[PDB]
DNA sequence: CCATGCGCTGAC
DNA sequence: GTCAGCGCATGG
């Protein structure tokens, strides 16, 4: 992450909705604001939340009355995508799972705070031929809220992973906010080779296959770009293996192989995957965050959070516009 | 719970 | 053609 001198947000308040391991909190209280209420309901998250912020999360979200939810500004939500990704069987609002969507509706209903911050993945702007974007703007509209989303990748903010998301801010209308922008692009000058822990601490996790087929060779200069250089097996998700003098591909939760989750990378003459510690640098955590004790635990969770960096750049606009009120 | 082999979709 | 994906499905 980065450090933020100019904090834009303080005194607003918000809440962690769908919290994982809180990357919404890191990123929107570096800025100066403070969190009243978080909910989450997978066991394993709520133990590494309270380790790293001392407070457990409500759980299950559908059966909580949404008034008993303290007063807030800010509702910030980074809701399940397995019914939207390009990776699975594209059920959308028909799926147990993807409709999620209207218990944000309710709470926004009863609450009405002033800004609506959400994120998902890319699939969800096109999916069903961009119909299901549409019943999310058309609703928010109705609730009287303006509709502002995005797709931006997180290669082009500072962070080396090839990680597009689409993103999602809404003002109450009698505010008039008028001039919300997107952060703007810069160089990327950090690649996988600068975050990379020493040999001695993931020689247990180096990988020698007999199978490995190189079809590429190792790049002279940084690219900001996925190069691949080999195979193992048939060459499905989880048996690529990539340069790290390019960039990481996007870490996953559910996802399977022999390099499962992280992704494959040649380095220093052997093939293997990522620790813990290092996914958390491609996603922009400080080296101070405490991970969860069991490893298998730790990469799933990795793998449904998201880049803390980019929701920094973002949380900034928000606040410049907000204080924006001349005479 | 944990590991690993898929086999299809999308955006060029 | 070419390559990448906050995943699915079965085994102990
Ligand atoms: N019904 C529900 N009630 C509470 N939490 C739920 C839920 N359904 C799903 N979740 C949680 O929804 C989360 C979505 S991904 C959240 C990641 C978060 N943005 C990050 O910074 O870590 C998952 O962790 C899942 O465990």
């Amino acid at each position: 992450m980065i450090e933020i001198k100019d904090k834009q947000l303080t005194g607003l308040r918000f809440i962690d909705l769908f919290a994982g391991l809180g990357g919404f909190r890191l990123a929107l209280e570096s800025c100066g604001a403070e969190c009243v209420y978080s909910n989450e309901w997978d066991k394993y998250a709520q133990e590494v939340y309270e380790m790293n912020f001392g407070e457990k999360p409500e759980g299950d979200i559908t059966q909580v009355n949404e008034k008993t939810i303290p007063d807030h500004d800010i509702l910030c939500a980074g809701f399940p995508c397995q019914a939207f990704s390009i990776s699975g069987k594209q059920k959308g609002f028909e799926d147990s799972r993807g409709t999620l969507f209207f218990d944000i509706a309710r709470i926004v209903r009863e609450k009405k705070p002033k800004v609506v911050f959400m994120e998902n993945v890319k699939n969800f702007a096109s999916h069903d031929n961009g119909n299901t974007l549409e019943v999310v703007k058309n609703t928010m509209n109705e609730l009287d809220y303006s509709f502002h989303a995005k797709v931006l990748n997180a290669l082009d903010y500072g962070i080396p992973q090839k990680r597009e998301r689409i993103y999602m801010i809404c003002f109450r209308n009698d505010l008039n906010i008028q001039n919300f922008q997107f952060p703007k692009p810069f160089e990327l000058n950090t690649f996988v080779k600068d975050l990379l822990l020493p040999d001695s601490e993931v020689e247990h996790l180096v990988i020698d296959r007999k199978d490995l087929v190189m079809t590429n060779q190792e790049i002279e200069q940084t690219t900001p770009k996925t190069v691949r250089l080999g195979i193992v097996g048939k060459g499905g998700q989880g048996e690529r293996i990539y340069s790290t003098r390019g960039i990481a591909i996007t870490l996953s939760a559910y996802g399977g192989g022999i390099f499962a989750k992280t992704g494959g990378y040649l380095v220093n003459g052997k093939t293997r995957k990522l620790h813990p510690r290092e996914c958390a640098r491609v996603m922009g955590y400080p080296d101070s965050y405490k991970v969860h004790p069991s490893t298998s635990q730790a990469y799933k969770q990795f793998g449904n959070s998201v880049v803390i960096n980019v929701l920094q750049y973002i949380a900034y606009n928000i606040g410049s516009s907000l204080n924006f009120k001349p005479y």
